[PDB]
């Protein structure tokens, strides 16, 4: 996140962070996601594209900071691994950014919710915000773009959704985005979403209920006036997740 503030866990409760284990030992970020339910974490197909090993997986739910231990944590193996088939990543556009994890921890069960562990909301068929609607997105990803490492604190901004008309502009992506995108930037061009904060949730309030509107895909550069964060329009993919949810 560029710009923005720290904050905790317990005022991201849905937020899961995602590692990749690697041979010896070591650890890395992979990327962020919701908890949509005990056993589901919503997150974005090109963070696993190149590794569809779930075995190599590890989804912690509870934690606030990338390289230590947090109070209540949770951990989790992937028991699960639905990367959407229609995926695929031209230029700049990926297009069905979108996965699902199903998660489970060594004994077999899935979430138990607390304060630093809830899921978030989906949202209706083709129920999206207002464009103009200030929402929220939170992750580990980078604070500058050239930076090569990932604050240890998790961080989160607001920044406000665009419409596919505006976004569609020549200056901005033009035929690039299209209507299964959501956009969303700072009017001031000053925040927003980088490398690391895929997978993430871009959160905003819908009828007086947090909604999971969109998740952290792609963009041109960081923070780079007329280049909005784009976002995996959430409402557009309720079929889907749906279905690879039951059983
Ligand atoms: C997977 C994806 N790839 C891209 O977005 C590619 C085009 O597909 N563009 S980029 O300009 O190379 C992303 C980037 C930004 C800054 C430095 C390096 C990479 C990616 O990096 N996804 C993370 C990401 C998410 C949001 C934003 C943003 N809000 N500006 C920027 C980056």
């Amino acid at each position: 996140i560029i710009g923005g503030e720290f904050t905790t866990i317990e005022n991201q409760p849905w937020f899961a962070a995602i590692y990749r284990r690697h041979r010896g030992g070591s650890v890395t970020y992979v990327c962020g996601g919701s908890l949509i339910s005990p056993c589901w974490v919503i997150s974005a197909t090109h963070c696993f594209i190149d590794y569809p090993k779930k075995e190599d997986y590890i989804v912690y739910l509870g934690r606030s900071r990338l390289n230590s231990n947090t109070q209540g944590e949770m951990k989790f193996e992937v028991e699960n691994l639905i990367l959407h088939k229609d995926y695929s990543a031209d230029t700049l556009a990926h297009h069905n950014d979108i996965a699902l994890l199903k998660i489970r921890s060594k004994e077999g069960r899935c979430a138990q919710p607390s304060r630093t562990i809830q899921t978030i909301s989906l949202p209706s068929m083709y129920n999206d915000p207002q464009f103009g609607t200030s929402c929220e997105i939170t992750g580990f990803g980078k604070e500058n773009s050239t930076d090569y490492l990932y604050p240890e604190q998790l961080k989160m901004t607001v920044v406000k959704l665009i419409s596919h008309r505006e976004c569609q502009q020549p200056h901005y992506y033009g035929s690039e985005v299209t209507t299964k995108m959501l956009c969303a930037a700072d009017p001031q061009w000053k925040t927003d979403s980088c490398q690391g904060d895929s997978g993430g949730p871009l959160v905003c309030s819908l009828q007086g209920r947090m909604t999971l509107t969109g998740i952290v895909s792609w963009g041109r550069g960081c923070a780079l006036k007329d280049k909005p964060g784009v976002y995996t329009r959430v409402s557009h993919f309720l079929p889907w997740i749906r279905s690879h949810t039951k059983e």
